[PDB]
C-alpha cells in the first residue's frame, strides 16, 4: 500500500535520460506519478529516494569532463527547485601528445538519502552529459523512491 | 518480524565471493536463507536491497581490466536469471614500457534498489574477479536485504 | 513515528567533519540526538544507516594519498568501537617531473547498510583527511539513520 517508484533509463533515447516504469522489475505504485520525466509524490511523509547512473567513455581524448549526478526537489505545486543529493566525478586526469590509446573507461555514480516530502513535490534526477551515459543494459541507470 | 539479512565476504574463503552471516553485525532473521551463496526470499513483497564490494589492485601492470558487480534475480524456484542493479568499473587506464611503479589502488561499486519480489525467488550479488577482492577487513564487502 | 535523522557536514567547520540538522532537507527527530558529532540510537531495533562524502584534489603533487570513510559504531554507554561499513579509495596511481599539471579531480563514497542496534549505541560516520573534503555545495557530504 506504500508509494512506491523504481524506473529505469529508456534506452531508446538518443542522447537524453528518459525515466520509464516500462520494464519488467521496475515499479511505478500507489500514487507516485511519471510527469515529464520526474517523480510526483502522492502524499507527505519520509521517503528513501535514490539513483544510480553509470558514465563511459573510450580514452582521454585532449582536454577535461566532468560528470555530475543531482537529485533535486521542487517543493509545492510550481515552486522552488533545491538540491538533495549531489556527486561530482572526473573521469580522465590526463591523455595528451599522440602515443597508443582510445581504452574506454566507465564509472558510476550512487545517490541515496531519506527527506521529508509534502504531497505534490517534484523530484528529478538529472546529469550535466547524456551523451556519457551508459544503460547499454541492466540494472545500470536508475531512480526510485519509497515511503518509509 | 520483518525478513532481513546482511551478510559478509568470508575472509577465509581464497578467491571466490562467499558470503557468511557468522559474524557479529551481520543478520539472517525472519526466513531469509543463505543456500548456494544466494538469499531465498520468505514472502512476496518490496524488499530494499544492497551490495558493496571492494577491489584493490597494486599498480596497472601491462594491459586491461574490467570489474563488474552485478544483483541477479532467479525469479520462481529454478525459472530464469535477470539482473537487477549492475556496475561497471575500470581501474587503469594506462601503466606500459619500464620507469618506476607498483602503487595499490582501492575501487568500491555499491548497488541498491527496491524491488517486488516474491516467495523462493533466490537473490546472488556476484563479481567478474573474485581475485581482486579486498575483505582484508571491515564493512568493506556486504549484501543485504530487508522487507519493506 | 520513527527514530530518524539526515545530517550534512557543516560548511562552516573548516578541515573537520562536523555534522549538522541545521538546514532545510536535513532531519533529526524522535529521539535521535547529535551528541559529540556522534548519532544516538534512542530505541533498539534495524536501522538503514547510510552516508556520502565526497573529495576534491587539483591534481596529483609528487606522491600518494589514500582517501577512507568508514561507519562505526560504539555499544552500550561507553563500550568498544567497531566498524559496521568502510570504503577505501585512491585518486591518484601517478603524476611526476614536471610539464604541466593541476587538474581538480573529484572522488564521491557512498557506505549504506541495515543494522540491528540497541538503544544509547552511539553511531560515527568518519574520514582520514577532512582536509580534501568537499561540501562546497549540496547535498554532497551526509549522514542519516531511519528505524526500519
Amino acid at each position: 500500500d506504500k508509494p512506491v517508484a523504481h524506473v529505469v533509463a529508456n534506452p531508446q533515447a538518443e542522447g537524453q535520460l528518459q525515466w520509464s516504469n516500462r520494464r519488467a522489475n521496475a515499479l511505478l505504485a500507489n500514487g507516485v506519478e511519471l510527469r515529464d520525466n520526474q517523480l510526483v509524490v502522492p502524499i507527505e511523509g519520509l521517503f528513501l529516494i535514490y539513483s544510480q547512473v553509470l558514465f563511459k567513455g573510450q580514452g582521454c581524448p585532449s582536454t577535461h569532463v566532468l560528470l555530475t549526478h543531482t537529485i533535486s526537489r521542487i517543493a509545492v505545486s510550481y515552486q522552488t527547485k533545491v538540491n538533495l543529493l549531489s556527486a561530482i566525478k572526473s573521469p580522465c586526469q590526463r591523455e595528451t601528445p599522440e602515443g597508443a590509446e582510445a581504452k574506454p573507461w566507465y564509472e558510476p555514480i550512487y545517490l541515496g538519502g531519506v527527506f521529508q516530502l509534502e504531497k505534490g513535490d517534484r523530484l528529478s534526477a538529472e546529469i550535466n552529459r547524456p551523451d556519457y551515459l551508459d544503460f547499454a543494459e541492466s540494472g545500470q541507470v536508475y531512480f526510485g523512491i519509497i515511503a518509509l
